[PDB]
């Protein structure tokens, strides 16, 4: 049908290979998108282009690095046309207590969740500009909001994202760019699945809706934001932690 | 396609005859919901029944009236079984400054802007709770999220729903039902065609991406909490209102 | 010192028998204020006007009742000048789970913990605007914002208050009036004492700092936000729950 | 009186040459803590010294430095014993629009406006928890909550302090320690006195109190957010910013 059709549109998605950014690649190309989807590695871009197949193509890409984004871009520029959608999907943890968190803790996790959103939305945004089109949506976290005990570091690139998602959206919403965030909470993923029994009904405790939610759950909610419907939505912050915080 | 559909569910969607109501009844009957819209007066209701045809029916429902919701939702449960998806979007205005604000003005607000959620959501939610599946929707405002002076009435309500919605949430979300509100910013409407150029010029400066919303876009936002896609999104507040505020 | 006085003010504390309200009304002495507080009887009253001695007196006030309200402004103006200061801190609950919830716990929280802030402010506020200075002190909950199971009613009108409060904020400002509220958490009352052991515990289980507060800690936001200094300060929530919640 | 009474803490105030700084240095020594405020440069050290008399000293700090950190928190112990108040208040601007936004302004207010507090905050709270007593408050901007085109950099770091905030707050709520954001609006200072009448008047008329701040505004809630009386508030950001913008 013609509701939440993304036919034409090109999506970048990284830190595609696993979890909920395979979920946002794949429902992302069921709704008609040519997806690009990232990895650290070639192997892991191999497997993205292996899911996939004929609705795009699996890149490996360093978030890190400013010449690894230009190549990425340029490849898909080249065979696809401008990015429509950025999904900023790809991000790291450093646990620890503050008194414990290393300085490198600290910089690893600002790199890597905050500073490569800035380069990566910056280097995807004069086209969309140019289009008057265009969706950023950064997949946040619970944490961003709440705040969590242990992950200071986690929380303050979060929270920094969302800080970065207004102001981008007040500096591009007259020309039809949306800025967006998702901010999922406890979903099952391998990480989760690593925690012990203890650890995980402690956390199922916070949680009113009682289970952890689904990677394409989260998908949903970022194909939503994606979607031509979603035109009015922008500065956003779309919390699908299944009530464990209530904005 | 499976996605997004809400074949099997039945819709309740109160004030239909036009504008959000009536964009929000036809989006959820194209998605596959058997569709009750309201209205005030039965040819209201007949609007309501020749727009819906063989996706629904329109009823007259009288909103801050207790024999009145009993009687619908008895003729609905009847003839379609019970309330799956409920969207509350009846509602009014009565502006006026606070020194010039009536008593009237001030509890017609809370009769039909806040309490008919209390009663509504009430009357739907055993059925629901018993199926363990529900979806409550509110459909609020940006001006209770921001406030707005002169409509400190409409604001108090639509800030209570947000109360009543998160509360309700906790309440209900281990057993499969999610409430969760819509905040429209400024939607093109009647009302809104009804302004002058300059008061349409003066609230289009407030809003980064220089338009009015469509009812549609209230719409997709309302269909999107509705589906099963969202049952991990519970006491939230889904803001669609250009940037006009971004929390 | 200057700092933080309230000579030359006038205080109107809401619901001044016991607890929080009784420590705004002791406190709002202390710095100066002369300090009118109310209760539902006369001998309330009296025991009001024993703890304040010179400093101000009790009076007899039902807030939910128009001519109860005209006839004690009408008093205080007489006596003292008209109200500076007004804080509506008089509320009730009525606790029930939704389906339990009757109409009259519903109509009657949002008698006394919405629509007589509705009242009362508008009562005092000409007042004020006349002057150009004035202070609205709403004392709300951590519920308002977060919502709590078996209290939709009170979380409703809380968080009505607040939008009450933002959008009045926005009429009032340019003449010299600030409104806000404060957010107490869970704050050792004679109803937190009635609580048996392990409802204390579980409640203190979602407390990061691992106590009650005390009456005297809401008290002091409260003074804070009536003073000179926070003429600043205006549709703001001020959050007192010892890290509860955290906006 | 005993009320907001700082007699007997140690606050170290970061940028406290002017301005807000300044304002925050000389409230809290008249509050009675023993002040330490910083500046970048000897000069600027000297400049406080001479302001604060008995009451305290300047000192050279250069916050994106860990090794002059460790210097000045020695001196300061050595001499008054350890921080018991901690404001995070030097910060600086790097504008511009993110199509024009440079690496280098992106990193190096990532530098000063986060990383710094990330650094001092942990260098003092060894102390603050082993005493069970102590007060960080980061002196944030109402920008981190709203967004602003052209400060997308400067929102990212302010909105990430936020976050870090929240996360430090429960990570030490149980020890005594309180960990809270002060968010200015627009505050009359040197860079206020900078813009042109037309972008004065723009940026006012965002402001229902209708004037700019003054920076002891931002003291005084400075100065409450650090005292005893504020014990129960933690996780908390107190915006003082005229109405611009409404939580």
């Amino acid at each position: 049908s013609q509701f939440m059709n993304l036919e034409g549109k090109v999506a970048l998605v990284t830190g595609a290979s696993r979890g909920i950014g395979k979920a946002i690649a794949e429902l992302l190309a069921e709704r008609g998108a040519k997806v690009i989807g990232t990895a650290t590695s070639e192997s892991g871009a191999q497997a993205i282009s292996d899911y996939l197949g004929d609705n795009g193509k699996g890149m490996a890409l360093n978030v890190t690095n400013p010449e690894s984004i230009e190549a990425v871009l340029k490849a898909i520029t080249d065979e696809f046309g401008g990015v429509d959608i950025l999904v900023n999907n790809a991000a790291i943890t450093r646990d620890n207590l503050l008194m414990r968190m290393k300085e490198e803790e600290w910089s690893d996790i600002m790199e890597t969740n905050l500073t490569s959103i800035f380069r990566l939305s910056k280097a995807v945004l004069r086209g969309m500009m140019k289009k008057r089109q265009g969706r950023i949506i950064n997949v946040g976290s619970v944490v961003g909001t709440m705040g969590n005990a242990g992950q200071a570091n986690y929380a303050a690139a979060k929270a920094g994202v969302i800080g970065f998602t207004k102001s981008m959206a007040r500096e591009v919403a007259s020309r039809g760019v949306t800025v967006n965030t998702v901010a999922p909470g406890f979903i099952e993923t391998d990480m989760t699945k690593a925690l012990n029994d203890e650890q995980r009904t402690a956390t199922l405790a916070q949680v009113p809706a009682g289970r952890l939610g689904d990677p394409r759950e989260i998908a949903s909610a970022v194909a939503f934001l994606a979607s031509p419907e979603a035109a009015y939505i922008t500065g956003e912050t779309l919390h699908v932690n299944g009530g464990m915080y209530m904005i």
